[PDB]
């Protein structure tokens, strides 16, 4: 079957228990070539031999879950997804020997234990061993090997593998237990770029899309503490201690959904863009600036995206929340009274038929935020907002007017593009989190004179040059469609070390990506279920290999 082999002399296993492993490679997901999508390389931690079919259906639950999230979602068939099935002699509950050597510190903090049989490099595993093996054999580059793992280079212990982590976008070590634990290792310039999460705890997939998103998406820990000084927040993608809402990194996002800056515990000089975000507390989605940042950090990674559009919300405009002094106060009780606010004047997603006979003369705004993606092409995108009948027909005024108004944004490059992330950075140092930004506002005034009808709601469109539509007022409720993917030979026959996943797309999606021309050494033959619009649950799309 498909598998690597290691070669781990005493500095990786020093006890001879791994000293030649034969690693079987499952491949979960692979959408396009290596060399146009993220590799993402899951390692199992406590699995034996014998428990690999549940370390396969355990990354399979817990990519999937992670798939769900925006803003990995709007990835979600651009990752290659790698499970690579390492035997430990014992289970990880057991408590005997381990592929990793993974212990549980005094803090529940997961770690790779060097010192536990004294192989004095275990935790250098994944970018020494693993990965080189890996991007050699299995990865569609097929860099060969630089250097000898188990010999001291000449120069930098470190530099012959800065390469791993730009063909492997992310390594994960899923443990096989209920143990509630995560940890997140990252830091490139000494090798290290992994992180640890169990199979089985109560919130196994909120940890891993935790971990994932500080190991994959660059963000920080929303609990930690202190104030950041001038070189860590430049440096950080989502924390800040600018107390200035003038001046704070993400002040263009102020007042959009459920961005309002405060601390993130009570008299704490760390602050975050919103008090509800998975970073800092694991029941929660991703709040909207880490959901910009990763989006951004992923459009790194591939080449074929170019824009983010926020979903846009509609607000009945009373002038509160509206400009930088509304915003100065930091406590977590204005936190929730902006929320409040908000509920209270939101026309738009679930709170679409808050809309009422009585909102003539009233004023409403069309907000979100755009990146440009693009270094090069500054854009130009059209909002139209409308009054909507329930019958679908536009509402006019008292003249026959139709009650619509239409503003274009300006969406200027993204010319701090290099500075954030880019394929080969050992670190991110500062960015223009303003780059390429835009907040865009619609302002309307329904008329006084407006004939509105019960059951009127508020329709809106952003639209591209073209007149495509981006956004509208369906996008935030829309229904998202599971879609399961298959390798199959031209017989039918399912493909070995193969183990499809499934991911979401909204209802009516066209996936459109090339298939890889390779899997394995099996030569792409055709693929039924591309461009077509996925309109069912379990709706299969096919790739066919030649045997
Ligand atoms: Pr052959
Ligand atoms: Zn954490
Ligand atoms: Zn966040």
């Amino acid at each position: 079957e498909q598998s690597i082999q290691l070669t781990l002399g005493p500095w990786y296993s020093n006890d001879g228990k791994y000293s030649n492993p034969t690693i079987p490679v499952y491949t979960i997901q692979k959408t396009r070539s290596d060399t146009e999508n993220m590799v993402v390389v899951v390692c199992g931690e406590g699995y034996t031999k014998s428990q690999q079919g549940k370390f396969i259906n355990d990354v399979k639950r817990l990519w999937q879950d992670a798939m769900k999230y925006e803003p990995y979602r709007s990835y979600a068939d651009r990752f290659n997804v790698y499970a690579l099935c390492t035997a430990s002699e014992s289970t990880f509950d057991n408590g005997g020997s381990t592929f990793f050597d993974v212990i549980v510190d005094k803090y529940n903090s997961p770690v790779i234990s060097n010192n536990l049989h004294g192989s004095q490099w275990k935790n250098h595993i994944f970018e020494r061993c693993i990965g080189p093996e890996f991007i050699e054999k299995i990865h569609d580059a097929h860099i060969k090997k630089k250097c000898d793992p188990n010999t001291i280079p000449s120069g930098s212990e470190y530099e012959p593998y800065y390469y791993v982590h730009d063909y492997i976008a992310q390594f994960a070590m899923v443990v096989n237990t209920k143990s509630d634990f995560g940890g997140a290792y990252n830091n490139r310039e000494y090798g290290f770029h992994y992180f640890i999460s169990p199979s089985d705890s109560y919130r196994a997939s909120k940890t891993f899309a935790h971990e994932f998103g500080h190991g994959l998406l660059g963000l920080g820990d929303e609990y930690s503490n202190g104030y950041l000084l001038d070189d860590k927040e430049l440096k950080s993608l989502n924390l800040s201690s600018v107390e200035d809402p003038e001046k704070i990194k993400w002040r263009q996002l102020l007042g959009f959904r459920n961005t309002y800056t405060c601390r993130n515990a009570y008299g704490s000089k760390m602050l975050v863009s919103s008090y509800e975000c998975i970073m800092r507390d694991t029941n929660y989605q991703f709040c909207e600036v880490c959901r910009l940042q990763g989006f951004k950090r992923m459009s790194q990674l591939v080449k074929d995206v170019d824009l983010y559009v926020a979903t846009p919300e509609v607000k009945e405009y009373t002038g509160a929340y509206s400009k930088p002094s509304d915003f100065t106060d930091l406590e977590t009780s204005s936190y929730y009274n902006y929320t409040y606010n908000r509920n209270d004047r939101l026309l738009s997603g679930n709170s679409k038929s808050r809309f009422n006979t009585n909102m003539n003369g009233k004023k409403i705004e069309l907000r979100t935020v755009i990146q440009n993606i693009s270094d090069k092409n500054a854009r130009q995108l059209k909002f139209k907002m409308w009054i909507k009948h329930s019958d679908g027909s536009v509402a006019t005024d008292s003249s026959g007017n139709p009650l619509q108004t239409v503003q274009t944004f300006d969406i200027p490059v993204w010319n701090d593009k290099a500075n954030f992330w880019p394929l080969g950075a050992l670190d991110h140092i500062k960015s223009d989190f303003n780059s390429g930004l835009k907040s865009c506002s619609l302002i309307y005034q329904i008329p006084s004179d407006a004939q509105l009808k019960s059951g009127d709601t508020v329709a809106f469109q952003v639209l591209d040059e073209n007149g495509n539509v981006l956004a509208d007022d369906n996008t935030e409720t829309q229904r998202y469609t599971t879609v399961s993917i298959q390798y199959k030979f031209e017989d039918g026959s399912e493909i070995p070390n193969t183990a499809g996943g499934t991911f979401t797309v909204p209802y009516g999606t066209k996936l459109d990506l090339t298939p890889a021309k390779t899997l394995y050494d099996y030569e792409f033959i055709k693929v039924d279920g591309l461009n077509k619009p996925i309109v069912s649950d379990g709706t299969v799309v096919t790739y066919y290999y030649k045997n």
